[PDB]
């Protein structure tokens, strides 16, 4: 289901994830602590995800199974699919420029949305409370 406004409390291991992408010592500090709010709205199969932070305020409009570019706000695109396994969004993604695969799991732990991004064995969790 997912449909709600979700402000970031914490961003766990996101600095080492952005080192394995390949960034300078600016985007590691700023994009881990950018104040990201996810307003998720599903109109008819398509999820309209309004992503508002210090870097960018944009709506990611995706149907379940469509291959799209997810942009990190640095110099890094991920091409792939958020698909719904019952109540969990399984993200089958890969890099445009490296070619390397990325598994990302969106799920609610009670009253907090975890987006669990695994790149090169390195797991990063951006954790958003209901707010």
């Amino acid at each position: 289901a997912f449909d709600s406004t979700w402000k970031v409390d914490r961003s766990e291991n996101y600095d080492k994830f952005m080192e394995k992408m390949g960034v300078n010592i600016v985007k590691r500090k700023l994009a881990a602590h950018d104040n990201l709010k996810l307003t998720i709205t599903q109109e008819g199969n398509k999820f309209t995800v309004k992503e508002s932070s210090t870097f960018r305020n944009i709506e990611v409009v995706f149907e379940l199974g469509v291959t799209f570019n997810y942009n990190l706000a640095d110099g890094t695109e991920l091409r792939g699919t958020w698909s719904l396994e019952g109540n969990k969004l399984i993200g089958k993604f890969k890099r445009t420029d490296n070619g390397n695969e990325l598994n990302t799991v969106r799920e609610i732990i009670g009253d907090e949305l975890v987006q669990t991004y695994v790149y090169e064995g390195v797991e990063a969790k951006r954790i958003f409370k209901k707010d």
